[PDB]
């Protein structure tokens, strides 16, 4: 696996300028340090891609933020469920609870069907910025993994990329990721809250909070394509 400097900078100069506040930090070498000492040792850190989301949805093509909180840390007929996007899972993994309540809500949205898999790349290619908000895991452990340092680094994306671009749409799902309200300005984004999609928390008010056609009335409203919330056939 690339050290994780070496991700940071293979990333698209955009991403780079708005993670510049916290690569000039002094978090930044210490997540490094953090993140490749473990790896080192030989621990199973997931994923490998930590920044694909950013490197399949550019900040200028940005259209919906989702935010999740860490990476699966489970896995799937030995396949690692966690492959860089919020929420999604890697082809020939089931989707989890979480997903699957996502899903729901798209199905009762639109009729579309339950799709067949869980990887959302294709959304992330339509503007879906699928961001956790701690960007590595343990295999098999709930603990969060380098916790601060990385809320370090997803606290200056959120603030720059919505400083630098107006009028995006924010799916903040659960108190965790509604508390990154803080980070910008609501009045100039489109801002949809609801409880996490989880099993715990989804019949208060996940199911039905009506999201993805909210945020497609949004982007129509500015004048942007609005998101096709199918998934392809295969993945
Ligand atoms: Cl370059
Ligand atoms: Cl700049
Ligand atoms: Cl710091």
């Amino acid at each position: 696996t690339p050290t994780l400097e070496s991700q940071f900078d293979a990333l698209p100069p955009d991403w780079r300028a708005i993670l510049e506040p916290f690569v000039a930090s002094d978090a930044y070498a210490p997540l490094c340090r953090f993140v490749d000492g473990e790896r080192a040792a030989g621990k199973a850190i997931y994923p490998a891609d930590v920044f694909r989301a950013l490197r399949l949805t550019h900040p200028d093509d940005v259209k919906v933020v989702i935010l999740g909180q860490d990476p699966y840390h489970g896995e799937d007929r030995g396949i690692p469920q966690a492959h860089g996007l919020a929420f999604s899972v890697p082809p020939g993994v089931r989707p989890p609870p979480s997903l699957r309540n996502i899903f729901k809500e798209i199905s009762a949205d639109f009729g579309y069907e339950a799709p067949r898999h869980g990887c959302l790349d294709t959304w992330a290619s339509q503007g879906v910025l699928l961001l956790n908000t701690v960007l590595t895991v343990e295999r098999s452990s709930a603990a969060s993994h380098a916790k601060r340092g990385w809320e370090k680094c997803t606290d200056t994306l959120i603030h720059e990329l919505a400083t630098r671009h107006r009028h995006l749409v924010f799916m903040l799902w659960g108190a965790h990721a509604q508390a990154k309200r803080a980070l910008f300005d609501p009045r100039e984004h489109c801002v949809l809250e609801a409880p996490h999609p989880s099993p715990l928390s989804a019949h208060r008010g996940f199911l039905g909070c009506r999201h993805f056609a909210l945020a497609n009335d949004y982007l129509v409203k500015h004048g942007r394509a609005p998101i096709d919330w199918r998934l392809p056939d295969a993945a």
